[PDB]
C-alpha cells in the first residue's frame, strides 16, 4: 500500500512493522516540509478497532499527565479514520531493540547500554504503574531506540565488525493490551516468551506481570538469546523450574490448569525427549552469568529479583529503580 495518502497529507514511503492489529508505517507528512512520521494503520476487525480506541484514550491521558515524555512512553501527535480504518500517527523512532539485536548478529548489548536502557524501560513502565496501568505486552520488539544510528569498529575477541549505539535512548510502544486496575482483565496476555507464571497459571495478574517480562527482555539483552525456547505451555514451565528451581506451591494448589501438574508437582519427564531438551538449553539462572564481577551480579539479581515467581513477594518498579545495579547512571 506504499504510495497511498491517507488524511489528504501522509503517504506511506516504507513498512516499519507489522503486528495481529494491522502495520506501522513512515510517512512523509506533506503539509509539514515533507519531515517523516510513523502511522499505525488498523485492522478493519472488531477487536483491533476497540484496541486501537482504548491505545487512544490511554496515549491521550498519558499524553496529558507528561507531555514532553519525560517517562519515555510514545508520543502521539494526532489519529484520524481512513477507509474504515483506526490511523494513529506518532513521532518517528528508530528500530526496536529485537531489530537492533538482530541486524547485529544477536550480540548481546553492552553492559553499560543495557544498564541504561534497563532504567529507561522501568522508569517507563513504572510511570504507567503509578497511573493505574499495565501494559501487559512488554517484550523487545515494542521497546523501540529513539534514533538507532550506530559506529562501527571492528571488534578483536569476537573477530567481526560490531555496530555500537550512539545514543541508547529508548520509548515504549503500543498501549493496546494496556489495562486499567478497574478495567476487564484479559484472560491471557504478553508473548508467550516474556508471560509470567501468573498468566500461564490463570491465577490472576496486576502490575507485578509487566515486572516479570522486563526480567524476560533484560536476560536478551544480556544474552542475545531467549532463555525460554519454548511454544508450549507445560514446557515454559518446566524451563521455568530449571532456571529458577520449583514452583511454589501455593501456586500450584491454587490453579485449575490440572493438565499440567501430577499430584502437586509439575508433570514433567526429564528423560523424555523434550526433558532433554530443556536440560539442554536451560540451566540455573546465575549460570547464565558471562562474567562473576560485581556489576553483573547486581545485574543478575535484578533480574532474579523480577522473576520472583508470586507476583505480591516480586520487585516492584519503584524498587527496582533505586537497585544497585543503577548507581553508574548516577
Ligand atoms: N503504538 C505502537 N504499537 C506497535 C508498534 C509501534 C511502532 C512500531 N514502530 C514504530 C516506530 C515509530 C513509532 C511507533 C512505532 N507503535
Amino acid at each position: 500500500q506504499s504510495g497511498d495518502v491517507l488524511s489528504a497529507r501522509y503517504e506511506i514511503v516504507d513498512t516499519l512493522g507489522e503486528g495481529a492489529f494491522g502495520k506501522v508505517v513512515e510517512c512523509i507528512d506533506h503539509k509539514a516540509g515533507g519531515r517523516h512520521v510513523a502511522v499505525k494503520i488498523v485492522k478493519n476487525v472488531d477487536r483491533y478497532c476497540e484496541a486501537a480506541r482504548s491505545e487512544i484514550q490511554v496515549l491521550e491521558h498519558l499524553n496529558t499527565t507528561d507531555p514532553n515524555s519525560t517517562f519515555r512512553c510514545v508520543q502521539m501527535l494526532e489519529w484520524f479514520e481512513h477507509h474504515g480504518h483506526i490511523c494513529i500517527v506518532f513521532e518517528l523512532l528508530g528500530l526496536s531493540t529485537y531489530d537492533f539485536i538482530k541486524e547485529n548478529g544477536f550480540l548481546p548489548f553492552r553492559l553499560d547500554h543495557i544498564r541504561k536502557m534497563a532504567y529507561q524501560i522501568c522508569k517507563s513502565v513504572n510511570f504507567l504503574h503509578s497511573n493505574k496501568l499495565t501494559h501487559t505486552d512488554l517484550k523487545p520488539e515494542n521497546i523501540l531506540f529513539v534514533q538507532s544510528d550506530y559506529t562501527e569498529a571492528y571488534n578483536p575477541k569476537i573477530k567481526r565488525d560490531e555496530r555500537t549505539l550512539i545514543n541508547p535512548d529508548i520509548k515504549v510502544v503500543d498501549f493496546g493490551s494496556a489495562t486499567y486496575d478497574d478495567e476487564h482483565h484479559s484472560t491471557l496476555v504478553s508473548t508467550r516468551h516474556y508471560r509470567a507464571p501468573e498468566v500461564i497459571l490463570a491465577l490472576g495478574w496486576s502490575q507485578p506481570c509487566d515486572v516479570w517480562s522486563i526480567g524476560c527482555i533484560l536476560i536478551e539483552y544480556y544474552l542475545g538469546f531467549t532463555v525460554f525456547p519454548t511454544h508450549d505451555s507445560k514446557e515454559h514451565l518446566a524451563m521455568m523450574e530449571r532456571i529458577l528451581g520449583p514452583l511454589p506451591k501455593h501456586m500450584i494448589q491454587k490453579t485449575r490448569k490440572r493438565k499440567y501438574f501430577h499430584h502437586d508437582r509439575l508433570d514433567w519427564d526429564e528423560h523424555s525427549s523434550a526433558g532433554r531438551y530443556v536440560s539442554r538449553r536451560c540451566k540455573p539462572l546465575k549460570e547464565f552469568m558471562l562474567s562473576q564481577d560485581v556489576e553483573h551480579e547486581r545485574l543478575f539479581d535484578l533480574i532474579q529479583k523480577m522473576l520472583e515467581y508470586d507476583p505480591a513477594k516480586r520487585i516492584t518498579l519503584r524498587e527496582a529503580l533505586k537497585h544497585p545495579f543503577f548507581d553508574l547512571l548516577k
